[PDB]
């Protein structure tokens, strides 16, 4: 990728931080609109910020964020990521409760089922993947962020135990992305903590159909929730499965 010089960036606002740094709206060049983020100091290593950068900077998919470069001169480093409009799905979901037809939230289901089966094909796991970690661009285009790395909530059963971390578990994840999707950004398993949200999973609760969700939304949610990874279905599946809902029963 490109490297950025410092001069080069202009920090407008800061917008978001988080606990590996702060994110600000700013302009590269005094032309193209970035979110900055800009690395915490100590909280993470400057080689494995840059390799998630490198990592994602070959990761081509119209639902996948992109970066324009990396500013390594002056510390605090940053990374330098094309502006989505609209900011986090999560807070989005939220801000706009009451005003999304089922099919609209079930396009952005969609959306981030296409860019992780890109990453699942490419062998790409996200360990993290939530409302909270993708984007909103214009006419509701849902992108994916922070993919390239090395929550409970969101953690399937032989993630929170054992640490096996595989496409699978990301199914596991994206089943409570669909929910926190349907529920219009509720927060999953809200004043619970951890030991009451894995004792509640290993009991067989799981959440809750949310109104906007059809009968099929949520068995495909269900379908996601296995216990076994390997009674889930791949993201390439579950695309074809939403799909087809899509046309047919929300
Ligand atoms: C990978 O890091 C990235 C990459 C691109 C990118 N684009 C962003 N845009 C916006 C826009 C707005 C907005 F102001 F235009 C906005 C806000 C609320 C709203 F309802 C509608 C729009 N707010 C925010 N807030 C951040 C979201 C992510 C979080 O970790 C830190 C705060 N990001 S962040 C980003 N990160």
């Amino acid at each position: 990728g490109s490297v950025i010089d410092p001069s080069e960036l202009t920090f407008v606002q800061e917008i978001g931080s988080g606990q590996f740094g702060l994110v600000h709206l700013g302009y590269w060049l005094n032309k193209d609109k970035v979110a900055i983020k800009t690395i915490r100091e100590g909280a993470m290593s400057e080689e494995d910020f840059i390799e998630e950068a490198e990592v994602m900077m070959k990761l081509s998919h119209p639902k996948l964020v992109q970066l324009y470069g990396v500013c390594l001169e002056q510390a605090p480093i940053c990374l330098v990521f094309e502006f989505m409009e609209h900011g986090c799905l999560s807070d989005y979901l939220r801000t706009q409760r009451g005003l999304f037809a089922a099919e609209t939230l079930l396009g952005m289901c969609l959306d981030v089922c296409e860019g992780m089966a890109y990453l699942e094909e490419a062998c790409v796991i996200h360990r993290d993947l939530a409302a909270r970690n993708c984007l909103v661009g214009e006419n509701q285009v849902i992108k994916v962020s922070d993919f390239g790395m090395t929550p409970v909530k969101w953690a399937s059963p032989e993630v929170f135990s054992f640490s096996r971390y595989s496409s699978k578990s990301d199914v596991w994840s994206f089943g409570v992305l669909m929910w926190e999707v349907f529920s219009e950004g509720k927060i999953p398993y809200e004043n619970r903590s951890n030991s009451e949200v894995v004792e509640d999973i290993s009991t067989g609760f799981r959440l809750y159909k949310p109104r906007l969700a059809s009968t099929h939304v949520y068995q495909i949610m269900n379908h996601c929730w296995k216990e076994r990874p390997e009674d889930r279905p791949a993201f390439s599946r579950l695309l074809r499965q939403l799909a087809e809902i899509a046309e047919s029963g929300l």
